[PDB]
């Protein structure tokens, strides 16, 4: 069973889901005044802290709590790293509520106990495609379109609770918690990925990984020889050979982005995301945000000859803190982010992604399945990983939809 989800506004199970035909709220329409005022009770121990996720120290101190209980593969031999940088770009973007970070610390020595945070996002989530058609099949086109507006909700990431605490029903009260502030804020959806299943995915799409530095990821335990690399006299030699890339990036006029970009690059990208059934929508600060450049977290390159932006790629830098090996403390990986390609095929795009990626020492490329990546998979030499990423709404019934069909990178 489950205690707690049974008891919120989202679909209970697989069936439900598949039955859901349009986009729309869960719950009994509320206002703020409905909302308490004051936090949620927690045993006495405890106290409420809203880091300032700006602050330095207060980053670090979060930095901690998820360096060293954050999450782990399923062999627990890699455990995400994020750094104290892009913790401060992943939670502070444009018109950011201090209020939605959430965290839980020993009222006595103020240990850090537990996190979780709210970010605001302006996200596209009416009626999918292929169930508006439907609709006007049988006449309801206008309840199908009733949601279409662009709605600003709630994006939650970065739950965390400490090693020492789990089991002890804590991730509700944060659960809890963070949905009151951001009600307080008449804000009534949020959108959540997590690695686990729970009640009940919109979509889930699978996890790709390419290799970049190979002789490191088979010694860390990341990947493995291929028993049909065993078929050959030198498995290692054969295996740096098949995912050796250029030096250099090969689109002619491929440089990093610039501020000047901005307003092409959101073109580009809102023209390309508006194509999926569920997609954020971005301002020009929110493009400078998640795009521009910023070292160690996040790298954005465009493609412009006579200088017009045609085609730009993104991608961001998490490191994971190898935890079952001594000799290498950190796998550096780098994630596919935004994209868009106008003038050349995505997998050629993608190539100069890798390239650069490898030429900054990264260790492997790690993607979902959402946006396109399935189209550049083959050719450039992705393999399907164990890990799937299940996307949900809090508060919104949502038909199934491929993960093709999302166009929302979570970080
Ligand atoms: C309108 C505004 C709405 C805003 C809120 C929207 C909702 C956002 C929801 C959060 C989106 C987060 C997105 C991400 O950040 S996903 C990343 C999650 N973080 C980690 O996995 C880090 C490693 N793990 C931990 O720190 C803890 O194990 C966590 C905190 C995950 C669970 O703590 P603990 O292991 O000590 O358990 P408990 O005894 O305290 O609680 C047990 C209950 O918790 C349910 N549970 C377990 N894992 C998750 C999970 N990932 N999302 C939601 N619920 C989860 C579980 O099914 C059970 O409920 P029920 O089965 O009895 O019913
Ligand atoms: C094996 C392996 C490990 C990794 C990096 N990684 C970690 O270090 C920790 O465990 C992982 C687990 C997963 C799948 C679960 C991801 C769930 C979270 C959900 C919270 N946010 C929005 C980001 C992804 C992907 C990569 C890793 N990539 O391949």
């Amino acid at each position: 069973a489950h205690a707690f989800w049974s008891t919120q506004p989202v679909p209970q199970t697989e069936d439900e889901t598949e039955k859901i035909v349009f986009a729309g709220p869960m719950d009994e329409p509320k206002t703020v005044a409905d909302i308490p005022e004051e936090p949620y009770p927690i045993a006495s121990t405890f106290e409420w802290w809203t880091p300032n996720m700006e602050a330095a120290d207060d980053i670090h101190a979060i930095y901690e709590l998820l360096r060293d209980n954050y999450v782990e593969d399923d062999d627990s031999m890699f455990r995400f790293n994020y750094s104290e940088e892009f913790l401060q770009w992943a939670l502070c973007p444009p018109n950011y509520i201090p209020d939605w970070h959430v965290a839980v610390r020993r009222k006595a020595d103020k240990k850090l106990l537990a996190f979780i945070a709210g970010v605001p996002v302006t996200l596209r989530m009416g009626t999918p495609k292929y169930m508006k058609v439907k609709a006007q099949e049988k006449g309801e086109g206008e309840e199908a379109a009733k949601y279409d507006e662009p709605r600003h909700i709630c994006e939650i990431n970065f739950l965390c609770v400490h090693k020492q605490l789990r089991e002890k029903r804590l991730a509700p009260i944060l659960i809890k918690e963070a949905t009151r502030r951001v009600n307080r804020t008449n804000v009534w959806q949020a959108v959540y990925t997590a690695g686990v299943l729970l009640p009940t995915p919109y979509a889930s799409g699978q996890y790709f990984h390419r290799s970049l530095n190979p002789e490191k990821l088979v010694e860390i335990r990341f990947s493995g020889i291929p028993a049909q690399y065993q078929k050959f006299q030198n498995p290692m030699a054969m295996l740096k050979r098949n995912y050796q890339l250029p030096s250099a990036p090969k689109n002619s006029g491929l440089r990093e982005m610039k501020p000047s970009d901005v307003p092409q690059v959101r073109r580009i990208l809102m023209n390309y995301l508006d194509s999926f059934d569920v997609g954020p929508v971005f301002s020009d600060a929110e493009i400078s945000h998640y795009l521009l450049p910023r070292d160690g977290v996040v790298f954005t390159y465009v493609v412009e000859n006579d200088k017009k932006v045609t085609d730009f790629f993104s991608f961001y830098r998490i490191p994971s803190t190898v935890i079952g090996n001594s000799n290498y403390n950190l796998l550096n990986a780098a994630y596919v982010h935004y994209y868009a390609a106008t003038s050349i095929p995505l997998h050629q795009l993608i190539l100069d992604l890798l390239i650069v990626a490898h030429s900054r020492g990264f260790d492997v490329c790690n993607m979902v399945e959402i946006l396109d990546n399935r189209s550049f998979v083959e050719q450039l030499k992705f393999g399907a990983g164990d890990g799937h990423l299940r996307y949900y709404f809090y508060n919104w019934a949502y038909p199934k939809i491929k993960p093709s069909q999302v166009a929302l990178v979570m970080l």
